[PDB]
This record gives structure tokens, sequence and C-alpha cells, in this order.
């Protein structure tokens, strides 16, 4: 059983916007979902130090790196605090919508995309490289749950019947037909060594076979 939901019309323009503005520096993208990625981890090292039953669902706290050619695919996991289905539908949105709006006033204010993460809606730049985003993510105090959106202006969440995570967050990035040099063993090192150099958790990559 899947849900459908239109994004709120502010979040619609800005994917919209990232979607069809040519802008060439699209590698921010990895550096915006890692560092989402972190601050997921420490959310729950931080709730661990008083609970330790929180780490039950998995006590390693660590970043996955891991690029599929023939599905053209890049995938991002991390064993985070995770995402509710609240998050995934209303939560998020509500704590974003103001940075959003704050985000293109500022495009025209003589900032460039790269700023994103300024905005805590570092997220979304994952489509300039990708023309579809599917986030597996589960979380201790719900279920696990399957977001999925091509942008267009509406997005799907359903409950996710495959391999059990545990605890976290998974992003896929279906890449566009132009973007696989983000597949790529030398291009990924080279964007994780330029922009997140300084992650407090292990960042993986896993080598292609
Ligand atoms: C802000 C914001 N708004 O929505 C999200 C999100 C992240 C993953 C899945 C679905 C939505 C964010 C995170 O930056």
């Amino acid at each position: 059983e899947v849900e459908t939901f239109a994004f709120q019309a502010e979040i619609a323009q800005l994917m919209s916007l990232i979607i069809n503005t040519f802008y060439s520096n699209k590698e921010i993208f990895l550096r915006e979902l890692i560092s989402n990625s972190s601050d997921a981890l420490d959310k729950i090292r931080y709730e661990s130090l008083t609970d330790p039953s929180k780490l039950d669902s998995g006590k390693e706290l660590h970043i996955n790196l891991i690029p599929n050619k023939q599905d053209r695919t890049l995938t991002i996991v991390d064993t985070g605090i995770g995402m509710t289905k609240a998050d995934l539908i209303n939560n998020l949105g509500t704590i974003a919508k103001s940075g959003t709006k704050a985000f293109m006033e500022a495009l025209q204010a003589g900032a460039d995309i790269s700023m994103i993460g300024q905005f805590g809606v570092g997220f979304y730049s994952a489509y300039l490289v990708a023309e579809k985003v599917t986030v597996i993510t589960k979380h201790n105090d719900d279920e696990q749950y399957a977001w999925e959106s091509s942008a267009g202006g509406s997005f799907t969440v359903r409950t996710d019947t495959g391999e059990p995570m545990g605890r976290g967050t998974k992003v896929i990035l279906h890449l566009k037909e132009d973007q696989t040099e983000y597949l790529e063993e030398r291009r990924i090192k080279e964007i994780v060594k330029k922009h997140s150099q300084f992650i407090g958790y292990p960042i993986t990559l896993f080598v292609e076979k």
C-alpha cells in the first residue's frame, strides 16, 4: 500500500529550481548528504549517552558510500537516528519551510546553489545529479519506511518490505544519464577529500568488483 503526497509549494519550487537551473558545480550534493548523515549519527550517539539501549538496534556509527554502475545508482548509508513516518511527511518540511523560503531570496541576493546547506535543505541538492531519489529509513520508535520522489511535485511513502536495516537512513540516488562520473572511485574520493575531510565518523567507500 502506497500513499502519494504533494510537496509543499515552497519545497516544490526549490526542487524544480534545482533540477532546471544549469549549475555546473554539482559535486556539492555529496557533501550535503554526508553532512546530513553526520548530523543523524550525532543525534543517536547523544541520545545513547543517557540511554545505551538506544543502540541495541546497532552499535556501529558509520557512513557507507556504495556506487553501482550497472544500476546507475549511488547509495549513501548511515547508521544514524533515522526518520519516523511523521518526519518524512510533516516534520522535516515544517522545520524547513523558513529555510526554503530564505534560500530562494538568497539566490537573488548574490548567493549560489552551493550554500544550500546553510538553510537546512541540503538534501534536495541530490536532484542536481539524480532524476529520482529513494530513501529507506528506520527509527527506533517506528517501522522501516521507503520514501521516493522524482520531483514533479509529489512523493510517495510506503512501508518497506525489503532487507531490514536495524537503524539509520539509506539514500539511493538514481543518477541522470550525464552524471555517471559520481559512480567512479577516484571521483568520489576527490569529493570526499575536498568537501568532507572533517567528519567525525568513518566514511567507507565500497569498491565495485
Ligand atoms: C529539510 C528537509 N526536508 O525534507 C527532507 C527530507 C529528507 C529525506 C527524505 C525526505 C525528506 C529534508 C532533509 O534535509
